[PDB]
């Protein structure tokens, strides 16, 4: 158990909140709210309680040095409408117009500093920076479990100079996890779709040592069938990571695992909506032309059975292109699946910014155990291990 926003006095006080605000964003525009609306009743409690509030963030991968397209100016204006309050944009991370801001807070107002991500210590945990930052404020509250896999300055640096407790959402989501981290009733499926292959290949070797069957989708089965010789065809392949999903497959069977790929793919050589789509065999091969961009029939009915009998599942990744209704069939048939075996007693997780997308799509928010955007960092939990994130905040003691 950590301490809490709620263990600790706030009438006052200064406390730099860290929350995950990075949300998709179009012409300055968010285009999903979830993480900022997850994050809500955190700032909220602090608010009323009287505390002066500070928001870091990070949006994004910017290169270490400012781009229009990464500001968190689009941020600010929507968290200013979902939460009836105008927030205070600072467009810098550290210095003076910083500080002055700081300084003029009153108790109940938000400021919201630019993208932490502007800076290159924050990424490499750099001390001074987090030196900077704890010096506006008294308290550290820590509330983005999507980034509790990272140790960078705005998280876990900071924590090293003032105390670092948890909000809401971070509690919430450990509270959960927790449970089907240490004791996952069997059997246990893991379901991994979507395009990030890089980011999610590495946890499959640990996933492989709790977990009883793994499927592939979305766009990663194709990194792992070209392994195994298939013709993917125009299909997305993480070229640098071929030869770790060889050694992954061939690890499966050696440890009693199984990894279950598809059979069909649902191909089309366009990647929009209306167009012509055939549903084509991995074995038969995809020419080069077609993209396999969602499971087909026949797998859909494979990953429903080796379904049937989970206790417990944990689903990461769209199916295939679920945005463009024409290949959204393998997410909504697959979300479907899972969403039933809630209601017989699994233990259903869903996590992942587009898997909660997709889920809300077809009006299922309600039909799982537990639903997060904080994707890589769910999986990560699953393993065992504490996270830098969740390490870096106090013990709750007496
Ligand atoms: N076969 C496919 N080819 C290309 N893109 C695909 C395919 N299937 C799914 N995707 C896309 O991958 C995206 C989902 O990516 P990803 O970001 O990896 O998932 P996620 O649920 O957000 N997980 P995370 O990043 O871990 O929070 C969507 O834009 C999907 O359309
Ligand atoms: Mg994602």
């Amino acid at each position: 158990e950590k301490m809490t926003i709620r263990d600790v006095d706030l009438k006052g006080k200064r406390v730099i909140m860290r929350v995950d605000f990075n949300v998709p964003v179009k012409d300055g525009v968010v285009q999903d709210d979830t993480r900022i609306r997850a994050a809500l009743p955190t700032i909220k409690y602090a608010l009323e309680q009287g505390a002066k509030v500070i928001l870091l963030s990070h949006l994004g991968r910017p290169k270490g040095e400012p781009s229009p397209e990464f500001s968190l100016a689009p941020v600010a204006k929507r968290l200013s409408e979902l939460l009836g309050k105008e927030v205070k944009f600072v467009p810098a991370v550290v210095g003076d117009e910083v500080k002055k801001a700081v300084e003029e807070l009153k108790e109940g107002e938000v400021l919201l500093l630019e993208n932490t991500r502007f800076h290159p210590g924050e990424t490499k945990n750099d001390p001074e920076l987090a030196k900077f930052w704890a010096s506006l404020a008294d308290i550290h509250v820590n509330d983005a479990f999507g980034t509790a896999h990272r140790a960078h300055a705005s998280n876990v640096g900071i924590a090293q100079f003032i105390p670092s407790v948890a909000g809401f959402l971070m509690e919430k989501e450990i509270k959960f996890l927790s449970k089907v981290t240490y004791n996952p009733e069997k059997p246990y499926v893991v379901v991994l779709g979507g395009a990030k292959v890089s980011d999610k290949i590495g946890v499959i070797t640990n996933l492989m040592e709790k977990a009883d069957r793994i499927l592939i989708g979305g766009a990663m089965m194709f990194t792992f069938l070209k392994a195994l010789g298939k013709e993917v065809g125009s299909s997305r392949v993480e070229e640098d990571k071929i030869d770790l999903a060889k050694e992954l497959v061939e690890k499966a069977k050696e440890k009693g695992v199984e990894i279950v790929l598809p059979v069909d793919a649902v191909i089309a050589q366009k990647i929009e909506p209306g167009v012509e789509k055939k549903v084509v065999r991995i074995d038969d091969g995809i020419p080069e032309g077609w993209m396999g961009l969602d499971i087909g029939p026949e797998t859909i009915e494979l990953f429903k059975q080796k379904l049937s009998d989970a206790k417990t599942v944990v689903w990461n990744g769209p199916m295939g292109v679920f945005e463009i209704d024409d290949f959204a069939e393998g997410t909504k048939q697959v979300a479907l699946a899972i969403a039933a075996l809630t209601e017989k007693g699994a233990i259903t997780v869903v996590g992942g910014g587009d898997s909660a997308a997709a889920v809300n799509k077809f009006g299922l928010e309600d039909k799982f155990s537990h639903v997060s955007t904080g994707g890589g960092a769910s999986l990560e939990f699953l393993e065992g291990k504490e996270l830098p994130g969740i390490a870096s905040m106090r013990i709750k003691k007496a």
